[PDB]
C-alpha cells in the first residue's frame, strides 16, 4: 500500500489491520481472479478525478501483476463509454507517462 | 427503447453511439466479458440503481455472466467506493 | 417543492437567502436566463438524481418554452462529458416528460 | 444494518464479519463521539444521490441515537453549501417525510 | 491533448469515433456551438478535474472568443447546482487562466 | 483571494455568498464546530485535494479543530466513500 496507508499504520494500527484484512478478502474472489479484479479497480478509480489514485492503481497493477499498458488501455475504453471524454483523456495521459 | 427514440429523432447521433459502443467493446487484448465486468463495477460505484440493475441484467442475459461473478465485482466496489454503493448493489443483485 | 415549502415555513432566513441566491445566480452579466437554465439542465443531467433532472427539464419547458429537441442538444453534451449511463437516463426522462 | 448487509451475511460470512469490525472501529472515534460521526455520515450520504441510503442513515440515526429532525436539518445546511440545491432539496424532502 | 495524440497514433478506430462523436455532439438541432460549449464548461466545472476545467475554458476563449464574464455566468449556475467548493475552484481557475 | 476577485467584479454575487455562508453556519441546534467537521467530511469524500487541504487548514486555524478530530471525520469517509478517499485525505492530514 502507498503513503496514505503507511500514515494509517502509524496513527491507527488496529484500523490499519482491519483495512488490510478487508483488502485481502475483497481480492479473494470466488470466481474472478485477482488480475480481473485489479483491472476493475483501475476502471473505477479512472472514472473519477483522483489523478494520484489513478497513477498508483496503474503503477501497482503493472508492477505487482504484470498488467500491460495495452490491457489498461482496454479498461480505459470502458471508462470513456461509462464516464465521458474528460475521464478518458486524463487517464490516457497518465497511462502514457507511466 | 429510449435509444429507440434517439434512432428515430437523431439518426446521426444514434449511429455514432452504436459505433462508440462497438469500438469500445472491441478490445485489443481484454475480452468482451472482462470489459463488461469493468462496466458493471464503474456503474455500481455510483448511485444510479437503474443503470446498475440494467447493466447486471444485460450482462447475465447477453453474456452468461453469473451472480457470483457480479458479486466479485462488487467486492472491488466496496473497497473503492464504500459501504453505501456496495450494500445498494448487493440488494439489487439479490433481486435478480 | 415539498423540500422548499418546509424550509420556507421552518427556516425563513435560510429560505430567504436561497431565493436571493437563485435570483442572483440567474441574473447573469452577459448570458441570458434561457442559456443559464440549459446549463443547469446539463449539470444535473450529468449526475444521478432523477428528480432534479425531471424538475429542471419540466420547469425549463414550462417557464421558458424550451423544447425537447433543445434539451436533447444539452444531452448531447452530457454524453460527451459524462458517458452513456447519464445520457441514456436523462434521455429516457426527457422522452417520458 | 439494512437489507444489503443481510444479503452479505447470507452470501459472504467472512466478508460480512470484517465489514462489521470495520464499522465498529470507524465509529470508535478517539475524540469525536458517535453522534457527531453519524451526523457526518448523514452529511456525506446526503451530498450524493442515493435516496434510499439517505433515508436509511437518517432513520437509523433518529432511531438508534435519538438524533432530531432539527439536528439533521442543520447537517443539511452544510450539504447546501458544499453540494448545491439539488442535494439539499432532495434531502430536505426525505427528512420531512420521515 | 497528449492523451489524444497517443490514441490517434495507437488506436485509430477509437480516435476516429471520438472525433466523430465530438463533431456530432456539437452539431445541435437547435442550440448553437457556443451554447453547447458553455454547457460543457458548466458540467466539467461541477466536478473535480482541474485539467478538464482549464481546457474547456481555454478552448472556449480561444475557439469562440468567449469572455471571462461569460464563463463566470456559467459558474453562477455551478454554485447553485453544485456548491461552494466547485464554484471557488472553478473561479480561481478562471481568474488565473 | 479568488473570492477577492468575485467581490470586485460581482458584488451582488459576493454579498449573497457571504450571507449563504453565514446563514448555513448559524445552526438551530448544532454548533459551528460540528458543522465544520461535517463540511470536512463531505469535501474529503470527493477528489478535490485543494478543497480538502484548505478545509482542514482553515478548520485548524479558525476553530482549533485538532488533527485527531479530523482523523475521526476521515474514519467516516472511509466507510461511506472507500479507500481512495480515505488514504488521500490521511496523506493530506499528515502534511498539515
Amino acid at each position: 500500500f502507498g503513503e496514505g496507508m503507511k500514515v494509517v499504520a502509524a496513527a491507527y494500527p488496529d484500523l490499519y489491520d482491519i483495512i488490510v484484512k478487508l483488502n485481502d478478502t475483497v481480492f479473494t474472489g470466488k470466481t474472478l481472479d485477482y488480475k480481473t479484479q485489479k483491472l476493475i479497480a483501475i476502471g473505477i478509480v479512472a472514472s473519477r478525478c483522483d489523478e494520484v489514485a489513478i497513477e498508483k492503481q496503474m503503477k501497482s497493477a503493472m508492477k505487482e501483476l504484470g498488467i500491460t499498458k495495452e490491457e489498461i488501455a482496454d479498461v480505459l475504453r470502458v471508462v470513456l463509454l461509462t464516464s465521458g471524454m474528460p475521464a478518458f483523456t486524463k487517464a490516457m495521459k497518465i497511462l502514457e507517462k507511466l
